[PDB]
């Protein structure tokens, strides 16, 4: 197994019905046909969960870009650091923002997420949809 191992993304959202989550560690391709739905407004945390298994690393870093028909990519990276290998999982958020909301702000959201550190190691790369909607249904 590689040292750095990405195996989860959680939508944080305390106003969502249930679990907003993406086993990382499956069939990737499958991941885009899937379609995360997030109420307009909501208030939301990016997670992502990461195993470190052998050795420590260091300049870790959480880079997405969000793709929307008629606007320019909005490109967010995150400074993640440093942790040292253990069996448990870690976890990283992304400081709490508030999903597009209004009518011409729904619907389809396009993300390509990046693990990655100083050394441009790609520990991940991975593509996730997301859907704006008036409702949680
Ligand atoms: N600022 C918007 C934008 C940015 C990010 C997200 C988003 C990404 C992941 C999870 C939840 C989210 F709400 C949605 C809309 C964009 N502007 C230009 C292109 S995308």
């Amino acid at each position: 197994a590689p040292n750095v191992v990405v195996t989860r993304l959680t939508l944080v959202c305390e106003s969502a019905p249930g679990p907003i989550t993406m086993d990382l560690t499956g069939d990737l391709e499958a991941l885009k046909k899937e379609t995360i739905v997030l109420k307009e407004g909501s208030e939301y945390r990016v997670k992502i969960h990461f195993k470190v298994n052998r050795d420590i690393v260091s300049g870790l870093k959480y880079v997405q870009h969000t793709y929307r028909t008629g606007v320019k990519v909005d490109k967010a990276t995150f400074m993640v650091g440093s942790y040292g290998p253990r069996p448990e999982e870690y976890e990283f958020l992304t400081p709490v923002e508030e999903a597009p909301k209004g009518m011409l702000a729904r619907g389809t959201y396009h993300n390509k997420s990046f693990f990655t550190d100083d050394d441009k190691q790609d520990h991940l790369s991975w593509e996730w949809n997301l859907s704006i909607k008036k409702e949680w249904t």
